[PDB]
């Protein structure tokens, strides 16, 4: 049942951690940020040109975040990987260490502080969002048999929560080709090979296998299928990874005590979506197309349901909107209970959201922060 003593499971629309031994059950909520880099050719978080790794850990614990989502690669998580630009003088500890080691080193640091930690394969090489869980070069059984071995070496973590299955399915063509094409994950179109929730289903089962205290956290896709999609005014424009409109008719089929489902959504900086315009009713409409494209999965469906990204600059250097968007989108998670969330990104290097941290890695946002912190408390 589990190789650390502790597992975990959804119960309702919330998670818990028991202890199996004394039996102890506690629900847990998740306030969460994104720190990524091992998923990309430096194969390492990044900032570690400017800071100490720890000292990191120790500012987001700070601001009262209790869990981290972990991007990683295919290589990041094999030994042998070099990290790439570390500053050592400020990183000594990590001298000699390879990719692997040193993610090791920051999640068994993370849980010495109380962090949670999820993992995210985020991309199949250190390049780019592949649209599905497999290439040309990399297949589906290849992906499937790196979740194995990461399932075995970081289920004996007690703090790593689970596995976010692949990030970001999506579509690098437009409807109605994307349906059909195969280049791009669907949802209920039936095709088990483009599928993405009849993926979810055999990726899922064999992490359980090997790691089965674990929650398996399902994103959605762009495009599902032309039926579902067409069944709203908006089903053409959810984000990857953010269109769950196909959960009601086409559940995954997974134990529903390990899974939970895991949107994206984003602002203004992002892309600037046609309902953006207070033309067409911004901001007052947001919580309706929030609720559609994956609010009800909670709110009507009663799954556990936990944003795996949403973020933006809030008005430093992007569009002001975004600021409207941010608080919007805030006030709507406590007025609807949506307490577990991974805010992208704690890095300040990503080019159109910005991070928690300002372009110093040092100092944060206040402004950005505080409207972030209003769901802690």
């Amino acid at each position: 049942q589990t190789p650390t003593g502790i597992y975990y499971e959804v119960r309702g629309d919330t998670i818990y951690m028991i202890n199996v031994t004394s039996g102890e059950e506690t629900p847990i909520h998740l306030f969460g940020v994104n720190w990524f880099g091992f998923e990309t050719c430096n194969h390492v978080v990044h900032g570690l040109w400017k800071r100490n790794w720890e000292d990191m850990l120790l500012q987001i614990k700070s601001l009262g975040f209790n869990a981290i989502r972990l991007p990683f690669c295919t290589e990041s998580v094999k030994p042998g990987t070099q990290p790439i630009g570390i500053d050592y003088s400020k990183n000594p500890d990590l001298r000699g260490l390879d990719s692997l080691q040193i993610m090791e080193k920051i999640i068994k640091k993370a849980g010495d502080l109380g962090i949670f930690v999820l993992l995210d394969y985020h991309r199949i090489g250190c390049t780019h969002i592949e649209p599905l869980w497999y290439t040309e070069d990399f297949s589906e059984e290849d992906f499937i048999n790196t979740w194995i071995e990461v399932a075995k070496r970081f289920g004996k973590y007690w703090n790593v929560i689970g596995a976010d299955l692949k990030n970001e399915p999506h579509s690098v063509t437009s409807p109605p080709a994307a349906y059909t094409d195969g280049t791009g994950a669907t949802w209920g179109m039936g095709n088990p090979a483009t599928d993405w929730n009849l993926a979810a289903e055999r990726i899922g089962k064999a992490i359980l296998k090997v790691a089965p205290h674990w929650l398996i956290f399902v994103e959605g896709t762009q495009f599902t299928n032309p039926k579902t999609d067409s069944s709203y005014k908006w089903g053409y424009n959810a984000w990857w990874g953010g269109n769950l409109m196909a959960v009601k008719d086409y559940p995954v089929n997974l134990p529903k005590n390990k899974l939970v489902y895991s949107p994206h959504v984003y602002g203004p900086d992002v892309y600037n979506q046609p309902y953006f315009g207070p033309a067409k009713g911004f901001p007052d409409n947001l919580p309706d197309i929030w609720y559609h494209h994956f609010g009800y999965v909670k709110l009507e469906l009663g799954y556990s349901v936990v944003i795996g990204e949403f973020g933006g600059k809030y008005g430093h250097g992007g569009d002001p909107r975004d600021v409207i968007w941010q608080n919007k989108l805030v006030d709507w998670m406590i007025e609807n209970k949506f307490c577990d969330f991974f805010y992208w990104s704690w890095n300040p290097d990503s080019g159109d959201t910005g991070g928690i941290l300002q372009d110093d890695w040092t100092t944060i946002w206040e402004d950005k922060y505080n409207n972030l912190k209003r769901l802690m408390d």
